[PDB]
């Protein structure tokens, strides 16, 4: 069919079997780089806007606000352009140059926040922006807005179910807001009724989900896996549906993304490398050796040319 | 389904209706940025390799060669990585930095040629590379290889036919090798039997198709519309199925691509701006006012961050 604007064209991303990871093809990746603005967040950029329209919090003349590590911002930006809204976004200054320049090209009022404060800083700035003029702005707050996991429950999850003919046994996803792993897991476990293993991935440098579940002190840290590991437990992470948490270090994340490019011909972003490295570890345990593992690859390589991903 | 490697996932790109171009939605764009390596050329990178495999000119141990303005090279590069081939590519040194760095990341032996000589120079270099060791190399020669238009006849054309429910009246495409407009036109005109208007787009700065058809002296020239306007009539341009040639200047191409981003939320590359500008002109002629115009958008914005596309 013909989509009325770019926001309606979200999803229907392909599954590709990996040849140099996993064990005899038990690792398959979902290429979320193939989306309107080339990341998984295109889905929530669209649905958060649609939902706010539906419940009347977003109207003509209202200006969108949120905090992002980049991809959600780019997602909200193309949707704002497509559907006719002004938009302000906060983002840590340390995020990739590509994110900054693309946001500006999409017509965003971009507010860069202090690198040291990370997402908490960007979230804080967005809140004080909106508080300065509540009638002008609407913050869509991706870290707690239920419209985030809901679109993954409605689209991403069902796509996985259909394309695997219900054979998916494991889903592996890095956690930023938690929306992807949450919505996908609810779809497959609750809507299709299959008791899969849901695997959250986080940086070993900032393993706050692992620490939380272990009853240890939460100690966030710096890392290079752009897009995940926000340093706190986000509201859109449904801890209750997470069966397993896997930690991955930055170096191995980067090396794995380079391997995906050079060995599989898959133009993956950094967090895609982290997710596949975690999946590869599970895939080579005899307990998962004959299970079908589906891995979310959130973004594409060219959004990271200015990062350590293209070191060398 | 689950694709055995990334090359099999080509195509099935969406149609999106434009809101600020054309006349009441008679202009619809096909987003070829949504492909394995994020351009229309993913299709021919895959099929040229497959076809050479099938007729035995590409075997294990043979090294791929071709000349490119970038996207075909990136396309052949991911396919080479996915299917296990070494690859050398020539490309004019003046092409976008993103093309260079991505090719290197995909493991290409990249040979940059003199900017002044353009594609003719890159083609010349590829030929002398292969001639130095014919048993080592196979040049896939996208400018004359029939496997280029054939995959557009098999996939791109049929997709357009299906998604428009056979209502497509006009197809607008920039010409580099000519493969896209050729294969699409053959599918719709000859396979589905509908007498559409096929519109080739070229730079006004290098209007060699227009000059040729007019019986005027062919006078190529420099321009900024990366990917089209190679300065000669390529063998994969079937002049016989071209009903109309539209010329577009570089400035207007760039401005139109920026508009696509800022006003439609479509992350288009430069040649995408040229194609839409040509389509917009046809769309506002009463003779096409109630005809459905489908426009190929060959690539995505982030492949052009280092170009004039992000001037300002
Ligand atoms: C929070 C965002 N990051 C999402 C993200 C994620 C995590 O997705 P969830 O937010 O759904 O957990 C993984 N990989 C990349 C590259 C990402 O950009 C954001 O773009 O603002
Ligand atoms: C010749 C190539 N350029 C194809 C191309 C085209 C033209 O497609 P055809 O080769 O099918 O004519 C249009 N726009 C962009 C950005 C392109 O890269 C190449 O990548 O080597």
């Amino acid at each position: 069919a013909i989509y009325a604007d770019n926001s309606y064209s979200i999803g229907n991303t392909p599954l590709v079997r990996l040849k140099h990871f996993g064990h005899n093809g038990n690792v398959v990746v979902k290429i979320e780089g193939r989306n309107p603005s080339y990341s998984v967040k295109c889905r929530i950029g669209a649905n958060m806007v649609w939902q706010a329209e539906k419940d009347g919090t977003l109207t003509k003349g209202k200006e969108i606000v949120d905090a992002t590590s980049g991809n959600t911002g780019i997602a909200l930006a193309y949707v704002a352009a497509a559907r006719g809204y002004k938009i302000t976004l906060t983002m840590p200054e340390t995020m990739s140059l590509e994110r900054k320049r693309l946001l500006c090209g999409l017509g965003v009022n971009l507010v860069l926040t202090e690198g040291a404060k990370g997402m908490k800083g960007a979230i804080a700035k967005a809140e004080e922006i909106v508080a300065s003029d509540p009638s002008r702005y609407v913050m869509l707050k991706q870290f707690e807005n239920p419209a985030n996991p809901q679109i993954h429950r409605e689209t991403t999850g069902p796509e996985i179910w259909k394309d695997t003919d219900g054979k998916v046994d494991v889903v592996v996803a890095g956690v930023g807001t938690g929306g992807s792993i949450t919505g996908i897991s609810r779809a497959i476990k609750l809507d299709f009724g299959k008791q899969i293993t849901s695997v959250a991935v986080e940086p070993v440098e900032s393993p706050v989900i692992s620490q939380t579940l272990a009853g240890e002190e939460v100690k966030p840290g710096p890392h290079k896996i752009q897009g995940i590991g926000a340093g706190f437990i986000p509201k859109n992470l449904d801890l209750s549906i997470i069966d397993r948490v896997e930690t991955v270090d930055s170096d191995t994340a980067l090396a794995t993304a380079r391997r995906l490019m050079a060995e599989e011909g898959i133009l993956a972003g950094i967090s895609s490398g982290a997710a596949v490295a975690a999946a590869d570890r599970l895939a080579k345990l005899p307990e998962f050796a004959d299970k079908l593992i589906v891995v979310i690859l959130p973004s594409a390589s060219e959004r990271y040319l200015s990062t350590a991903l293209f070191e060398g």
